[PDB]
Protein backbone atom coordinates (compact mmCIF):
# COMPACT_ATOMS: atom_id res chain seq x y z
CA UNK A 1 0.00 0.00 0.00
CA UNK A 2 1.23 3.47 -0.94
CA UNK A 3 -0.42 4.65 -4.16
CA UNK A 4 -3.30 3.41 -6.40
CA UNK A 5 -2.28 1.46 -9.49
CA UNK A 6 -3.98 -1.11 -11.72
CA UNK A 7 -0.59 -2.64 -12.49
CA UNK A 8 -0.60 -3.98 -8.92
CA UNK A 9 -2.91 -6.74 -10.14
CA UNK A 10 -1.41 -6.93 -13.63
CA UNK A 11 1.77 -9.00 -13.77
CA UNK A 12 3.07 -12.54 -13.28
CA UNK A 13 1.04 -15.11 -11.35
CA UNK A 14 2.52 -18.43 -10.18
CA UNK A 15 0.07 -21.25 -9.46
CA UNK A 16 1.53 -23.80 -7.04
CA UNK A 17 -0.90 -24.08 -4.12
CA UNK A 18 -4.24 -25.83 -4.66
CA UNK A 19 -7.15 -27.08 -2.51
CA UNK A 20 -10.09 -29.23 -3.64
CA UNK A 21 -12.81 -31.77 -2.91
CA UNK A 22 -14.00 -34.30 -5.49
CA UNK A 23 -14.80 -38.01 -5.72
CA UNK A 24 -12.59 -38.10 -8.81
CA UNK A 25 -9.76 -36.61 -6.71
CA UNK A 26 -7.88 -39.88 -7.16
CA UNK A 27 -7.99 -39.55 -10.95
CA UNK A 28 -6.94 -35.90 -10.66
CA UNK A 29 -3.53 -37.04 -9.37
CA UNK A 30 -2.11 -37.65 -12.85
CA UNK A 31 -3.33 -34.31 -14.24
CA UNK A 32 -1.28 -32.63 -11.50
CA UNK A 33 1.58 -30.52 -12.92
CA UNK A 34 3.54 -27.33 -12.22
CA UNK A 35 1.54 -24.21 -13.06
CA UNK A 36 2.45 -20.68 -14.11
CA UNK A 37 0.13 -17.78 -14.94
CA UNK A 38 -0.06 -14.17 -16.10
CA UNK A 39 -2.92 -11.73 -15.51
CA UNK A 40 -3.90 -8.93 -17.90
CA UNK A 41 -7.01 -6.78 -18.46
CA UNK A 42 -8.66 -7.40 -21.84
CA UNK A 43 -9.72 -4.11 -23.42
CA UNK A 44 -13.25 -5.35 -24.14
CA UNK A 45 -15.02 -5.45 -20.79
CA UNK A 46 -13.13 -8.63 -19.85
CA UNK A 47 -10.15 -9.60 -17.71
CA UNK A 48 -8.02 -12.65 -18.55
CA UNK A 49 -5.23 -14.66 -16.95
CA UNK A 50 -3.18 -17.16 -18.95
CA UNK A 51 -1.58 -20.10 -17.18
CA UNK A 52 1.13 -22.38 -18.55
CA UNK A 53 1.43 -25.71 -16.76
CA UNK A 54 4.82 -27.39 -17.50
CA UNK A 55 5.78 -31.02 -16.87
CA UNK A 56 8.01 -32.36 -19.71
CA UNK A 57 9.64 -35.00 -17.51
CA UNK A 58 6.27 -36.65 -17.00
CA UNK A 59 3.69 -35.55 -19.57
CA UNK A 60 4.09 -32.16 -21.28
CA UNK A 61 2.83 -28.58 -20.77
CA UNK A 62 -0.53 -26.82 -21.15
CA UNK A 63 -1.68 -23.23 -21.58
CA UNK A 64 -5.16 -21.72 -21.35
CA UNK A 65 -6.62 -18.21 -21.19
CA UNK A 66 -9.58 -17.74 -18.84
CA UNK A 67 -11.51 -14.46 -18.86
CA UNK A 68 -14.84 -12.82 -18.06
CA UNK A 69 -15.74 -10.19 -15.40
CA UNK A 70 -14.00 -8.91 -12.23
CA UNK A 71 -15.08 -7.16 -9.00
CA UNK A 72 -13.57 -3.97 -7.52
CA UNK A 73 -11.96 -3.48 -4.10
CA UNK A 74 -10.15 -6.79 -4.49
CA UNK A 75 -10.27 -9.27 -7.39
CA UNK A 76 -13.13 -11.70 -8.02
CA UNK A 77 -13.93 -12.85 -11.53
CA UNK A 78 -17.06 -14.67 -12.61
CA UNK A 79 -17.14 -17.06 -15.57
CA UNK A 80 -20.51 -18.82 -15.73
CA UNK A 81 -21.45 -21.58 -13.27
CA UNK A 82 -18.97 -23.89 -14.99
CA UNK A 83 -16.22 -21.45 -14.04
CA UNK A 84 -16.33 -19.29 -10.92
CA UNK A 85 -13.25 -18.12 -9.05
CA UNK A 86 -12.24 -15.25 -6.73
CA UNK A 87 -8.80 -13.68 -6.30
CA UNK A 88 -8.23 -12.89 -2.61
CA UNK A 89 -5.23 -12.59 -0.23
CA UNK A 90 -2.98 -9.80 -1.61
CA UNK A 91 -2.66 -9.65 -5.40
CA UNK A 92 -1.29 -6.11 -4.96
CA UNK A 93 2.33 -6.54 -3.82
CA UNK A 94 3.56 -10.15 -4.27
CA UNK A 95 1.26 -12.91 -2.98
CA UNK A 96 -2.33 -13.82 -3.82
CA UNK A 97 -4.61 -16.79 -3.30
CA UNK A 98 -7.63 -17.62 -5.41
CA UNK A 99 -10.39 -20.18 -4.82
CA UNK A 100 -12.11 -21.78 -7.82
CA UNK A 101 -15.57 -23.35 -7.96
CA UNK A 102 -16.86 -25.27 -10.97
CA UNK A 103 -20.54 -25.80 -11.81
CA UNK A 104 -21.70 -27.61 -14.94
CA UNK A 105 -24.31 -30.19 -15.98
CA UNK A 106 -25.49 -30.15 -12.38
CA UNK A 107 -22.11 -30.97 -10.85
CA UNK A 108 -20.33 -29.19 -8.01
CA UNK A 109 -16.60 -29.46 -7.34
CA UNK A 110 -14.29 -27.31 -5.24
CA UNK A 111 -10.72 -26.34 -6.16
CA UNK A 112 -8.42 -23.59 -4.87
CA UNK A 113 -5.55 -21.95 -6.73
CA UNK A 114 -2.70 -19.83 -5.37
CA UNK A 115 -0.92 -17.29 -7.57
CA UNK A 116 2.45 -16.10 -6.28
CA UNK A 117 4.45 -13.25 -7.84
CA UNK A 118 7.73 -14.67 -6.54
CA UNK A 119 8.79 -18.13 -5.23
CA UNK A 120 9.38 -16.58 -1.80
CA UNK A 121 5.71 -16.72 -0.76
CA UNK A 122 5.06 -14.73 2.42
CA UNK A 123 3.82 -16.67 5.50
CA UNK A 124 0.54 -14.76 5.25
CA UNK A 125 -0.19 -15.89 1.71
CA UNK A 126 0.25 -19.55 2.65
CA UNK A 127 -0.90 -19.29 6.27
CA UNK A 128 -3.82 -16.96 5.60
CA UNK A 129 -4.83 -19.16 2.67
CA UNK A 130 -4.72 -22.22 4.92
CA UNK A 131 -6.22 -20.26 7.81
CA UNK A 132 -8.88 -18.83 5.51
CA UNK A 133 -9.43 -22.32 4.12
CA UNK A 134 -10.59 -23.40 7.55
CA UNK A 135 -12.96 -20.46 7.90
CA UNK A 136 -14.65 -21.72 4.74
CA UNK A 137 -14.87 -25.29 6.01
CA UNK A 138 -11.41 -26.79 6.63
CA UNK A 139 -7.96 -27.41 5.13
CA UNK A 140 -7.33 -31.15 4.58
CA UNK A 141 -11.05 -31.50 3.85
CA UNK A 142 -10.24 -29.27 0.88
CA UNK A 143 -6.46 -29.49 0.39
CA UNK A 144 -4.02 -29.90 -2.51
CA UNK A 145 -0.28 -29.27 -3.01
CA UNK A 146 1.93 -28.69 -6.05
CA UNK A 147 2.84 -32.12 -7.50
CA UNK A 148 6.35 -33.35 -6.69
CA UNK A 149 6.72 -37.14 -7.00
CA UNK A 150 7.22 -39.79 -9.75
CA UNK A 151 6.03 -38.56 -13.14
CA UNK A 152 2.88 -36.37 -13.20
CA UNK A 153 1.84 -36.97 -9.58
CA UNK A 154 1.73 -35.17 -6.22
CA UNK A 155 3.97 -36.26 -3.35
CA UNK A 156 2.33 -38.78 -1.01
CA UNK A 157 3.37 -41.72 1.15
Amino acid sequence: MTVPDRSEIAGKWYVVALASNTEFFLREKDKMKMAMARISFLGEDELKVSYAVPKPNGCRKWETTFKKTSDDGEVYYSEEAKKKVEVLDTDYKSYAVIYATRVKDGRTLHMMRLYSRSPEVSPAATAIFRKLAGERNYTDEMVAMLPRQEECTVDEV
